């Protein structure tokens, strides 16, 4: 709840597309990032369906863990998964209420915690 992470993302909407074709592209985008054929910022501009964050180079700003407003839009699983990642990670595709996200954690201020 005081844990905060700053994140950028590439959002892959599934509106009027097949979920499988969308996830396949997201996985391939990620592999092209890994092999340095494209950068994260390049992938954001070319592929992200989130116009508002795309206009900020993908930046969503700071999210607090369990933030209700962020939990309500994208789901508790999305918020929870972002906080599973460490600063500088670019994530595997994350499912949410709207489609799939490739997330980069650009900043992180959070207490270490066990898994129960």
């Amino acid at each position: 709840l005081p844990d905060i992470s700053r994140v950028s993302h590439i959002f892959f909407s599934t509106k009027d597309k097949k979920r499988s074709d969308v996830l396949d592209q997201a996985k391939n985008i990620l592999s092209q990032i890994r092999s340095k054929k494209i950068t994260f910022e390049e992938a954001v501009r070319k592929y992200s369906n989130d116009e508002s964050s795309k206009a900020k180079n993908g930046d969503l700003g700071f999210l607090s863990r369990g933030d209700q407003n962020a939990q309500n839009l994208l789901g508790a699983d999305f918020v929870k998964e972002v906080f599973n990642f460490n600063k500088g990670d670019i994530s595997s595709p994350i499912a949410s209420k709207e489609g799939f996200h490739i997330v980069k954690v650009t900043e992180k201020y959070a207490r270490p915690h066990r898994d129960a």
